[PDB]
């Protein structure tokens, strides 16, 4: 299609679907999530975000990423740590865990935002507008099956708190997306990219799914 937002959407429907069906996920639709389970994606998705927001901050005035910075609207690293502070305590730094699939997608965010940052707008498209646009879905599951007190903490990361509406906000981003300039060349290294990042998420819950049925 014309616009690469709809270019993104489409080039990764496959790889979507093959989230959809990776067994970890299999099980959080099927509500079969435990709160270890729970607890190692929240870790992951502390260490993605670390990383792809210090390169977001990196190249925020580049032209082929400032069209897409929205800070105070997207930033997931300060709701994170106030989640892992509830699961995993008062000592979370210390104890959370980095697992070799993690490293390999902080890997790849810190040589994308250091020597490819034209391709960072693939990333922030996968991690930020699926985490927007499937949070509603994503959230209701664990609430209902995580079986949380009632202390008012553990998934502000569902929240995005900057954004009164994320169906408007979506649309500007997906304007934004589209009013980037790139050659064909890096259009379609983008979308590769885009590809990639779904990919690195698939293998990292293929290694959680391992990690917790021993
Ligand atoms: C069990 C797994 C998942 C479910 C149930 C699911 C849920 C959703 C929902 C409900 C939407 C709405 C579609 C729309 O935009 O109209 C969607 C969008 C999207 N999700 Fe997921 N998702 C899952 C896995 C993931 C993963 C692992 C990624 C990437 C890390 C991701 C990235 C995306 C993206 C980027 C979009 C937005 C598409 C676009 O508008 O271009 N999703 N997903």
């Amino acid at each position: 299609p014309q616009d690469l937002s709809e270019a993104l959407k489409e080039a990764t429907k496959e790889v979507h679907t093959q989230a959809e069906n990776a067994e970890f996920m299999r099980n959080f639709q099927k509500g079969q999530v435990t709160r270890d389970g729970f607890k190692l994606v929240m870790a992951s998705l502390y260490h993605i975000y670390v990383a792809l927001e210090e390169e977001i901050e990196r190249n925020k005035e580049s032209p082929v990423f400032a069209p897409v910075y929205f800070p105070e609207e997207l930033h997931r690293k300060a709701a994170l740590e106030q989640d892992l502070a509830f699961w995993y305590g008062p000592r979370w730094q210390e104890v959370i865990p980095y697992t070799p699939a993690m490293q390999r997608y902080v890997k790849r965010l810190h040589e994308v935002g250091r020597t490819e940052p034209e391709l960072l707008v693939a990333h922030a498209y996968t991690r930020y507008l699926g985490d927007l646009s499937g949070g509603q879905v994503l959230k209701k599951i664990a609430q209902k099956a995580l079986d949380l007190p009632s202390s008012g903490e553990g998934l502000a990361f569902f929240t995005f708190p900057n954004i009164a509406s994320a169906t408007k906000f979506k649309q500007l981003y997906r304007s934004r997306m589209n009013s980037l300039e790139m050659t064909p060349a890096v259009r379609q290294r983008v979308i590769e990219e885009a590809k990639t990042a779904f990919l690195l998420n698939i293998q990292l819950f293929e290694e959680l799914q391992e990690l917790l049925t021993h």
